[PDB]
């Protein structure tokens, strides 16, 4: 396999392309078309969307009745037809065609020198600006085939285009007004087996319609699983009585992945990688999106799936896609501050139910000096304020055995504090034993066991501390050590996100300046990774698998174009360039590996006994009672052998 | 409330009937079934089934087409009509009927003076000792009304009969062959409501049938989550071809609650007290019924729902059916040996592929000579011998805070045995806690006892870090119930727990079945006799009623005072029902309603609110009891915040003191 | 003719397997499963049924939806196909694969080198042990294709595999859960023709649920007039919550004609000729089958029959099956006493 090569990794190449228009004049749309399909092409696309009415300009109106512009969209039509012999995407142009009666306002769905369809718009808006059932049949309930330059192509509503080597690719087509009705033929479509939305578009610009554009094609393609391509008319269209911005834009499950400039000079397009098997994994667990489909059946049924061989490139040809390093921690500021408000709020009021509901204990917590425990106590102070608490009731506990910012925090937030040295336990239990794991596991046992006996003591509950990133990978000390709590506030978060949590405690400061202080103390001094390697990888690969299940092979391939160089794509804030590393491929695969072994054979055995505790991300969260059911008895063999058949070394 | 009230816990009292058969004599055959409904009256039925052809006999042959029977038939079937205004029971009686062209073999459903329905048979053997297509009508695919004495009433193979008062007793009714064709009417009636099956036989015995007719009626009851009603013919056919048993027999979800004597002189009843609820709680759990229902939705939406008023008898009429005092334990000593059998394999091959799986690690294990961590140990044994490890890779640890039996079965199998006292790691750990008993303090608290649970756990999980070995879990299903264990860091945490699904009351014979069975030798018998002898904390209540309590709320989710209800019946005395093997009178307590509703007021409240954050985080172990277990990643999906008031106030309302 | 041929006296020779499972490794169950067809082979059989998802493990839960292992399973099952071009018996295999939006739970039947059919599981409990319809999709009322190695090949629950030579043969395959709904697919089927049905099941063992296994299976054998051949999952499956016994069995009209070990130490097989022809005659004289089949005929003639060439073995091969010399006077005392 080549592993450089974004077709073998179930990426699909598509792009929506605005063309400069000129009305009444097919030969000259049509040479537009081409040009832009010709770089299409180059670009390896599989995919081009073009405008609605492509070939005769959508604002023509009686023009387009007029013979003379119906038989020169027809004869241009098949010189596009006869130059896609050697164009390697499947092109979808729009024309005025005649068929039985009527003209049909369609797109023409072109490949590789035959026109494998040919779809008519469902609805025609005919009230405000549009005036389209004037010149226009509707096509909604239109089936059979259509002629076109001497062949008979199928016609209608129900058409799905395969390609029978990308099983993951599969196109359904529909036009502009389609997307907007309260049931949209690209829904049936999708339930249908439909993977990739397009959208033809002519669409005049008013104020706030791009708006309106965006909400629709974006939670289509959410409500749909599915890539939605979208290209709008612009420049070239007739300024009679309305304008134009040539909008094009390609979604992705309710995410933007590429659009282009409104209102530009000259033709544009949208190009992107589509992720089939983001789209496929999405749909294989979503068990209620089948169930729709089930239930309407002689719906979804009624599709004619029309095959094609696509014979995509099989070389490099890069990737054109925005790969996060940190699929926790968004990039961009608004965003991360929106997650971290909401990470926040969710361990907090986590924990105040718990609270509540054993008529409010004390709370018992390890404080150690580090990045979660101190995250935690900071919980565990905000939880009991709301909750009208004294913060007396927090018993904070430093427990060294064989840190100043420790006990600070604790003084400044004014919890109760006390040290208990569990050295000379150690020593006699280690004494009785007759004694590594061993003697680390001696002191982290009696850590929690302390706690414990305290909480029994004091009519407290033990809060756990341990996070996502350690959940997901086994490093913990399981049963009678740091992997056991009463209440766990932190299983949900990964590590990565744990210190831009901490970031925004301070920077919102409600805490006060000292707290802040002290927090930003702990920040400075604490940025284990020498042995399970570095957590911004781990918690890539963790993502990945929990949510989408992705082999190793498509992981690697992914982190590789976030991590491998660290001046490209977007680092989130509060990271120092002395602190944005760029990894290898032979490092990537080599933490890898270390991760599918802990991750799929090791550790699920301990997470199998988990504490209750909130989900936090969307990625998941390791709870053998929620978003993780897993065998704990199980070999990471294959996951090892794919990393190592078809992972190159370096 | 009336507690004492079966019709008030939702049981319905069901009745086969087989009578005195005078062929071609419809109008005796009519008093013998007046006679037995006036009993099945007396006795509170809500149904009395009779058997095929009940008023013409089943076995009259061309008669059948004569009109002076056919006539007869009518004048007698008026007549029960008419005396069955001051009856109780839905009477279902057959009788052959005429209708449009020809005769068919029905069912005349009849209650307070009204024919509710009639039902023909739909399937009609003609081959063998059968000619029933000779002389009937198939009534498959047949709707619509027929007239019986001026009335239009329902007809076909599509009738279910709603009690409005009962919403639990739907009736459906078949014929003989009805439930012995690869798809029959009964099934698709049960998908559609029919929670109560009756069916009405001639069935001519033979070598053999009578094991025929249970596998089916069985396997019926069982498939479609009802009972199953069930009602031969006997003395009185003719015996020209053919001989007849009488038999009849009720199933309620695969178990038999009532048959009557096979080839009696005289008339016979089976009459039991069927539990809707019991049928509606496995409906409710089991989500595939509804769906096998849904994706035959055509065939069940299309039957028509004849609703009747049972008015049933408020008082007490006691109760018609045997409550185990142990669900957990059969009282039949064929079964419990192949229930012990299956546990204790159970616990062996679970245990033998988690040690597969970590390459056969050592086996760590605290031995307090007390029955659970006893049997754990005899599994651990057995299961290593079975994946050819060595004894000495077991290693038990006696662990004395503040017995022989332990150190002898250690010895005895020959096990890796050692001793760790931890009062001095307990002593530290109090007065580093400034716990009053390690400054002289008499406080026995939960503290003082925990430090102890806890270290003991501590000390297994380190010795199991260092040697290489996995803590094995002894706590049992009962104790997982109550929360009768120390969380976290003490007896509730574990590597593996192979007793987590067995509960207390099924340990003990358990361990009689190991010594009886004596592959491990005299002296690892003798040992475990004495751990028996010696062994046999109720500030959680008598586990044999706690077990009791939690079966019901585990497998059914019966309300509280249900619950009361079936252990006040199964305990209260203990000279009725049966006893497993094992108990010597000395020890056959019976306890009052008081005692039952003291201890279920603290199963309630220790179930429902206390305990399930301790189940929240259980170690790994197989399931063992049909019952179900205790696993949040199983049978069990339950909110570890939750309070127990609603239970707790229906007992208050519901439960009479005593 | 060859008077001491079973084969040409009506005798179909069926094996309900339980091989070795190795929970997530594909390519081992499948040597484990090859091993088993081989020795099914060498028996003169004509049939080999597999446990409930078979070349995964059944106990996998979300890792049944992890991309490597979903297609460790499809690369193992072509392998097994390819192998399956020297052995005699029709194989029914348990995969977890891929269809549409989901993954079914089915049953692969593969033959001499192809794949006959694949058969989604109908009913997926989701209850106390149960999870199935997290991560699976129901069966019922799927029909037409699904593509494996290339090839289009039959798929769901209106099934029949024919024998062209063997007229008594006809099998039909459900899962589990699929036996222990009032109406299940296996009666339906049998209403329609077929006389072998197969069960491929995972059924962790409880206290009490063997003998439940048996009072439908044998249940369904005799209300169908069929065998019924019934393997459940053993040793290899997870025993993280639950605990396996591995249990074989063959019955015929009510009768068990063979069962192996509970809970053994190693796999094993039951193995039994099935007399096709007693199946026939039963159904010859009891006219309410086929008037049963009459009542459900839009049902009934909805099922698609796949055709395959068994080309049994000609010769003495013996005979697996108790003959007792006294029909009438049965051997077993007990049995004896009640007659
Ligand atoms: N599948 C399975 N089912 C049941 N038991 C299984 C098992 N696999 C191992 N076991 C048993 O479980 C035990 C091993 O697990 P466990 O007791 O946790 O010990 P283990 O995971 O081997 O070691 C704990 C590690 O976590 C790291 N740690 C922990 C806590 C904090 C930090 C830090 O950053 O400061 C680091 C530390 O480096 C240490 O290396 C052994 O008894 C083993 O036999
Ligand atoms: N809902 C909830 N979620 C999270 N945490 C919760 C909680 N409710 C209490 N807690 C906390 O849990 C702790 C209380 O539970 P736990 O630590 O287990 O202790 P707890 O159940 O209060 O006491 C143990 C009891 O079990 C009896 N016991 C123990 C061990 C063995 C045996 C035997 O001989 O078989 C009997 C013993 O006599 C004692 O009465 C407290 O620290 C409390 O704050
Ligand atoms: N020296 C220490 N004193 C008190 N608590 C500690 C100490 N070291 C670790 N912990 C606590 O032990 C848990 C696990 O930390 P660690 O083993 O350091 O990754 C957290 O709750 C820490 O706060
Ligand atoms: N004296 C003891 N020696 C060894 N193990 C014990 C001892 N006491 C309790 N255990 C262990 O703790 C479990 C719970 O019993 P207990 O803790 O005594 O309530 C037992 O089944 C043993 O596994």
């Amino acid at each position: 396999m080549n592993f450089y090569s974004a077709y073998q990794h179930g990426f699909v190449r598509v792009a929506a392309c605005t063309h400069h228009t000129t009305i009444g004049d097919p030969a000259a749309n049509a040479a537009s078309v081409l040009d832009m399909a010709r770089a299409c092409h180059d670009d390896g696309a599989a995919l081009a969307v073009f405008p609605e009415l492509t070939l005769s300009g959508y604002s023509i109106e009686d023009v387009l009745l007029q013979d003379s512009l119906l038989d020169a969209v027809e004869d241009a039509l098949l010189d596009l037809v006869t130059e896609s012999a050697d164009l390697l995407p499947v092109l979808v142009v729009g024309a005025p065609l005649r068929h039985r009666h009527r003209i049909y306002n369609t797109a023409v769905v072109i490949h590789r020198g035959a026109v494998l369809g040919v779809v008519p718009k469902s609805y025609l808006p005919t009230y405000r600006e549009f005036y389209e059932r004037r010149q226009m049949a509707p096509g909604d309930g239109e089936r059979g085939t259509i002629r076109i330059g001497g062949a008979d192509v199928a016609f209608g509503t129900d058409l799905l285009f395969a390609a029978s080597d990308l099983p993951g690719f599969v196109l359904h087509v529909e036009i502009a007004e389609d997307m907007f009705v309260p049931m949209p033929p690209s829904a049936e479509a999708a339930l249908a087996g439909a993977t990739v939305l397009a959208n033809l578009s002519g669409s005049p610009i008013t104020i706030g319609r791009a708006e309106d554009r965006r909400l629709l094609a974006r939670s289509a393609s959410a409500r749909c699983l599915a890539a939605y391509v979208y290209a709008a008319a612009g420049e070239g269209e007739s300024t009679t009585d309305l304008a134009w911005d040539g909008q094009t834009m390609i979604w992705e499950n309710g995410a933007l992945l590429a659009e282009s400039e409104r209102f530009p000079k000259g033709v544009r397009r949208s190009v992107a990688d589509v992720d089939t098997e983001l789209l496929r994994s999405e749909r294989l667990r979503m068990g209620t999106f089948d169930d729709n489909r089930r239930h309407h059946r002689e719906l979804t049924e009624s599709f004619r799936r029309i095959d094609f061989a696509l014979d995509p490139p099989a070389g490099d040809i890069g990737l054109l896609r925005e790969v996060e390093r940190f699929p926790f921690v968004p990039a961009d500021p608004q965003r991360l501050q929106q997650d971290c408000y909401e990470a926040y709020n969710i361990q907090v009021s986590g924990l105040e139910q718990r609270l509540r509901a054993l008529d409010y204990p004390k709370v018992v917590i390890g404080v150690s000096g580090g990045l979660d425990s101190t995250h935690a106590l900071i919980v565990a102070t905000h939880a009991m304020d709301r909750e009208g608490r004294p913060r007396s009731d927090i018993l904070a506990f430093a427990l060294p055995g064989f840190k100043n910012n420790a006990i600070k925090l604790a003084r400044a937030l004014g919890v109760t504090f006390s040290e208990i040295d569990i050295g000379d336990t150690a020593r006699l239990m280690l004494h009785t034993i007759g004694h590594d794991v061993t003697f680390e596991n001696v002191q982290a046992g009696l850590r929690t066991d302390y706690l414990f006996r305290i909480a029994n003591q004091r009519g407290g509950i033990v809060l756990g501390t341990g996070d996502l990133s350690e959940l997901a990978l086994g490093w913990s000390t399981y049963g009678v050590g740091d992997q056991m709590s009463h209440y766990n506030v932190n299983a949900g978060v990964p590590k990565t996100l744990i210190q831009h949590l901490i970031r925004w405690v301070i920077s919102a400061g409600e805490f006060g300046e000292k707290v802040g202080e002290v927090l930003q103390s702990v920040l400075d001094t604490e940025i284990s990774e020498a042995k399970v390697g570095p957590f911004a990888l781990q918690d890539f690969s963790l993502f990945q698998v929990l949510r989408y299940g992705f082999r190793p092979s498509k992981i690697a391939f992914l982190a590789w174009h976030a991590w491998n160089d660290a001046e490209r794509g977007n680092w989130p804030p509060g990271f120092p360039k002395s602190e944005r590393p760029s990894y290898s491929l032979a490092e990537i695969r080599h933490w890898l590996q270390i991760f599918v072994q802990r991750f799929y054979s090791f550790s699920q055995f301990k997470r199998s006994a988990l504490p209750n505790g909130p989900k936090v991300s969307h990625g998941g969260a390791l709870s053998p009672r929620g978003d993780w059911r897993a065998p704990s008895d199980m070999s990471a063999r294959i996951w090892l052998d794919q990393i190592d058949r078809e992972v190159p070394k370096g």
